[PDB]
């Protein structure tokens, strides 16, 4: 169906960063029955692509490196055996750690050189490869990217990747950018959600919000969010995105960064919702939880603030 139509988004991602042999393995299916037993009717199935590194255009995707086509379509079936949508997600990381929001290139030009051509030839050849995966495995949205600041200003290249993506793929199209860029990504006209990995602050988020109304407006799109969450650790409030954020253990933390977006997201037909980050391949178990400093709410104070929420907006 179309876009704003579409049922709010509650949702959960999984399986990052989706290594290969992972979501193969039993750990995989129960971690995912147990996702599929909260009030989540999403699930996103995200993994990466390797880069060297961010001036190499050259991508390694499929197995040894990712999850193969069949793990991939293993996960999609459960989900969906489960009552699950599926979102794909593939995205790229660098071998070397730099966030691939960064990831740069001297030249524009030059098939044969480190350029923005030749890694946009190597992305779009993933990405066709993940959408035709998506097609086949009954995928209702798919997401182009994640995150890809340095990338966004390529219009020109990021259209084309969208356009190839468009050939093999029929169903919902996103593309995902960080937190602040938002009102700076010039190609949403081409996709079919507009979408961002909003890790805000407990205290900036009242102060976000008119903006991104006045992004789903200005672009006549609805907006939903292909990342949101927070570690259980001290502080981390403050610095949602950080995985590395050095802290104690600390649950109320994350709870209090839930309630604290939840109070702040109006009841309005342009914003579509919530794709929480993040949901473990191997789930640890329920007893474990108060130990567990990571952005998984499994078992966490945060799993009944984002339950009674969902629940609400599920049973209406």
């Amino acid at each position: 169906e179309s876009a704003f139509d579409l049922g709010f988004i509650r949702g959960m991602t999984f399986g990052f960063v989706g290594q290969h042999g992972t979501w193969g393995t039993d750990e995989a299916r129960a971690s995912m029955r147990a996702l599929a037993e909260q009030p989540f009717n999403w699930v996103t199935l995200a993994f990466a692509g390797l880069m060297e590194h961010p001036g190499d255009p050259a991508i390694a995707y499929g197995p040894p490196v990712t999850v193969s086509d069949d793990e991939i379509a293993s996960m999609a079936e459960l989900a969906h055996a489960l009552g699950l949508k599926v979102c794909l997600k593939p995205t790229v990381n660098c071998r070397d750690g730099t966030w691939r929001g960064e990831i740069r290139f001297e030249k524009e030009h030059g098939p044969d050189l480190e350029s923005w051509e030749a890694w946009f030839g190597s992305y779009s050849d993933m990405m066709a490869h993940y959408a035709h995966v998506a097609k086949r495995t009954g995928c209702e949205m798919f997401c182009v990217g994640c995150e890809m600041t340095t990338a966004e200003p390529h219009e020109a290249m990021w259209r084309e990747t969208i356009a190839r993506v468009r050939t093999e793929y029929d169903g919902l199209v996103t593309y995902n950018c960080n937190h602040g860029r938002e009102e700076h990504v010039r190609f949403w006209d081409a996709v079919d959600l507009i979408s961002s990995s909003a890790y805000y602050p407990i205290d900036r988020w009242r102060d976000r919000v008119p903006v991104l109304r006045e992004v789903a407006e200005a672009h006549e799109k609805p907006l939903f969010f292909m990342e949101v969450g927070c570690p259980s650790r001290s502080g981390s409030g403050a610095c949602p995105w950080d995985y590395r954020h050095p802290g104690a253990v600390c649950l109320d933390e994350q709870a209090r960064f839930y309630e604290a977006m939840f109070a702040a997201m109006p009841d309005e037909p342009w914003f579509k919702g919530y794709m929480l980050w993040e949901w473990p391949w191997k789930l640890y178990p329920r007893e474990a939880a108060s130990e567990d400093g990571s952005y998984c709410i499994y078992g966490k104070p945060a799993e009944d603030v984002v339950a009674r929420a969902f629940s609400a907006i599920a049973n209406r």
